[PDB]
């Protein structure tokens, strides 16, 4: 028969961390460590009252597979003795009687998981000498789909048929004790694990080598500078799109993706191979994509990158899923079932897509898009919210983790999507005036005094940018440049003082004239691709192949030389770029009134003329009643020399182009980049070691540290094509002319900034981390990840600095 379980129940819990040193509350130590501290883990589960119920289902587990299941046939069973000994003592002494006995009438022999070797004859009753010494139970490591630390037992010791069985084991790598963790888990933590897997010969080293090292690093430049050519050129093939319609048309930026489809594959399959239509049916999965798919071939159409960017974690699930993640891929299970047999498996495969909430949020929405049918897509997918938008944030934000130097794009963006508001925009919207009521709109929607007190946002992100670097125009920005409607709109307001629909009444359109042309220019003029084309990046020394320094445990670089002349070519910073932006400055012919308060009856001249009326002018002393005829004439020189038929614009197009507005042509010169700066990476005497991900991941890297980004920006000739003057009628000609004052102030300005601001031959020091991939998405770098000795936590908490799993002690 067979022996009686009374405490055949297997149910139990897991265990907590606590504080100690000064490490975060987010507490999440590695195996070792506290070698001896999961002994008294082990040691507290196991001398209580749920201790000796786990320990009847082992021996019930053990005796099931491990004796008559290649037994049981030809073999009885019957153990009527059972005790234990598991009591706070915390020892280790057994006491059972196992009786085999055959009924077939044959002879045989017993099969079981030890040195056993005897002929047995029928109606014989096998002895099995069952007796224990006295030992401490040692602890092994679970391969659960978790992968915690095995709070379980390594044996030490029967005594079994007379003998022992040296570090014997009852059902090794299985338990019912569920004694997992959520915090702290088994393996080499980073430097323990920086000590097997590196070495003279030992895995990183030999599977790292130089010409490898070389493409590399050469190709990760590379597409540093091609992305950012697709970044830009992107910037300029949407924002043609953006300012090319005419107003009462919308094209939001869900829209404008439809024209940068490509784009986008071409960028993100650049950033990462294989990942290109991965986003670019992505963007088919929206509203106002062309054409409607669902998520499920979305999601299937391509398997390895997407279970590998979602489920990355730290683990327990991606490696444990690729003895199935082959498997699913087998068969591709072949088509018109392939659909049916995936929705039937995501039965088993939905633990590893629910153990999420890392930076990638979005499983969860595919995990419900997966589980049932999806079919409008026209708002029904796009609450999830974790759509087009929010996804490139979060990819763009990895880019920046991984390249921290283009750090505006992704802060602008970060701001961008800093309210919970803007979601229309990432769908059916006008993209540039919705963002103009967000940047360029004082919102004030009431009728009872004033609800102006609501400051645009890209008055702010001016106001913060150029704050007080100088403080003659700084009224003059409050003033014109921001109190105005064009970086005000004060919506309501227009329907407030008028109430009828005039041309000029509309104040979100006439901003949106001039900021659209900004756009369409930049669109098509300075980052157009043709224009874009003319910035090109060359090798200079890209030759000496970068072989390696082993010493021990240790794997360094011995030097580093490559230099990439970035040629400009002549980047045509136009001249109407800048008449755009001019246009956002007023054009109303009332000059006289903003010269009068900016410069004379203003907070600072006002005090001079008191002074000046009280006393002053040394040498006269006793003449007074002059003053009231100094400060008299000299404003009128000034207010009787500008031509009132010219606006500010027109001050400020002297100031700028040169030459006067509407006499300047857009098809000029007024910047031109000429020469080449260049780009320094090299390093000498560098450490090398294994690079892991932001988390764990199964897939090793290698990171050179200290690589010393040397960015020599010099050798360029940012020309001022119009460095001279040749007008006909300034704003301010006569006696006091400002305009060709004000073009030479600027001039020297602008030279000053393009000194100073420009090259400086800026130096930073970080570290590459390159996760070579092969050519069809197999990384170079792997280890084993199967033997309790090689799985590496990098998230563990190294016990140098200190770590002891007690309440603060």
């Amino acid at each position: 028969q067979p022996a009686a379980a009374t405490r055949i129940t297997v149910e139990n819990g897991t265990d907590k961390l606590v504080n100690y040193k000064s490490s975060p509350q987010q507490l999440f130590l590695a195996k070792n460590a506290l070698k001896d501290k999961l002994q008294g883990e082990f040691d507290k589960f196991l001398s209580d009252a749920k201790a000796f119920p786990a320990l009847t289902a082992d021996l019930q587990e053990w005796v099931d597979q491990q004796l008559f299941n290649p037994n049981q046939s030809f073999f009885d069973l019957s153990a009527p003795r059972s005790n234990f000994t598991l009591s706070s003592d915390k020892k280790a002494s057994l006491d059972f009687i196992f009786r085999f006995t055959n009924f077939t009438e044959s002879v045989q022999l017993l099969k079981l998981p030890e040195g056993v070797s005897v002929v047995v004859d029928s109606k014989q009753s096998f002895d099995y000498y069952v007796n224990a010494s006295a030992q401490k139970l040692l602890v092994l490591p679970l391969s659960l789909p978790d992968y915690t630390l095995g709070l379980n037992y390594m044996f030490d010791h029967i005594t079994l048929n007379g003998k022992v069985v040296n570090k014997f084991s009852f059902n090794p790598f299985k338990t019912n004790l569920n004694l997992a963790f959520s915090n702290v888990y088994n393996g080499v933590d980073v430097f323990e694990a920086q000590k097997n897997l590196v070495g003279k010969g030992k895995y990183l080293n030999t599977h790292v080598k130089a010409e490898d090292v070389k493409k590399d690093v050469n190709a990760n430049i590379k597409n540093q500078f091609d992305i950012a050519k697709i970044i830009a050129e992107l910037m300029g093939k949407a924002l043609k799109e953006f300012g090319n319609q005419q107003e009462g048309q919308p094209l939001s930026f869900l829209k404008v993706m439809d024209k940068v489809k490509e784009d986008f594959e071409k960028l993100f399959n650049l950033v990462r191979p294989g990942l290109g239509k991965f986003v670019k049916d992505l963007i088919q999965s929206s509203s106002q994509a062309e054409n409607k798919i669902t998520v499920y071939k979305l999601i299937f159409d391509n398997k390895k990158t997407i279970l590998n960017l979602l489920k990355e974690l730290s683990i327990p699930e991606l490696n444990s899923s690729l003895g199935l993640v082959d498997v699913l891929f087998d068969g591709i299970t072949d088509s018109d079932g392939l659909y049916e047999r995936l929705q039937s498996f995501k039965d088993l495969i939905v633990p590893a897509v629910k153990t999420n909430e890392k930076t990638a949020a979005l499983s969860p929405l595919i995990e419900e898009l997966l589980t049932q049918k999806d079919t409008y897509v026209f708002d029904l997918i796009q609450k999830h919210k974790g759509i087009l938008t929010n996804l490139l944030k979060n990819f763009l934000a990895d880019f920046q983790k991984s390249t921290p130097f283009m750090a505006d794009q992704v802060a602008i963006f970060t701001e961008l999507f800093d309210n919970e508001g803007a979601f229309d925009l990432f769908g059916e919207a006008d993209f540039v005036d919705k963002i103009a009521e967000l940047f360029l709109t004082k919102r004030t929607v009431k009728n009872g005094e004033k609800i102006e007190t609501k400051d645009s946002l890209l008055v702010t992100s001016l106001k913060s940018l150029l704050g007080e670097k100088v403080a003659a125009l700084g009224d003059l920005l409050d003033s014109y440049i921001f109190k105005n409607e064009l970086l005000n709109r004060s919506v309501e307001v227009a329907k407030a003082e008028a109430k009828d629909t005039k041309g000029a009444t509309d104040y979100k359109k006439e901003q949106a004239k001039a900021l659209k042309k900004l756009f369409k220019h930049i669109g098509e003029n300075t980052l157009s691709k043709t224009n874009l084309d003319k910035i090109t990046l060359k090798e200079v020394k890209n030759t000496e192949n970068v072989e390696l320094e082993e010493t021990e445990t240790t794997l360094k670089v011995k030097k580093l030389d490559v230099e990439y002349k970035v040629e400009l070519g002549n980047f045509e910073i136009k001249n109407g770029l800048i008449k755009a932006m001019l246009e956002f400055l007023p054009d109303t012919k009332d000059l006289e009134t903003t010269l009068d308060k900016l410069l004379f009856k203003g907070e600072s001249y006002k005090a001079m003329k008191d002074k000046y009326i009280k006393e002053g002018f040394p040498g006269y002393g006793w003449a007074k009643g002059v003053v009231p005829g100094a400060f008299e004439s000299i404003e009128n020189t000034f207010k009787s020399a500008i031509d009132k038929t010219k606006s500010i614009r027109d001050l400020f197009g002297d100031m700028l182009f040169g030459n006067d507005l509407s006499s300047v042509k857009e098809t000029d010169s007024f910047i031109t980049l000429g020469g080449s700066f260049d780009i320094k990476y090299g390093g000498e005497n560098l450490n090398v070691l294994p690079a892991y991900y932001s988390l764990i991941n199964s897939e090793i890297g290698y990171q050179i540290i200290g690589v010393d980004t040397t960015i020599d920006a010099t050798k360029v000739k940012v020309e001022l094509k119009n460095k001279e003057y040749k007008g006909k009628s300034p704003a301010i000609n006569g006696q006091v002319k400002l305009s060709q004052s004000f073009f030479n102030v600027w001039t020297n300005m602008f030279d000053s900034i393009t000194k100073q601001i420009f090259q400086k031959k800026y130096e930073f020091k970080d570290n590459i981390q390159v996760f070579a991939r092969n050519e069809d998405n197999t990384s170079r770098l792997e280890l084993d990840i199967s033997d309790p000795e090689q799985r590496v936590i990098p998230f563990a908490f190294v016990d140098g600095f200190g770590i002891q799993l007690k309440a603060v002690d």
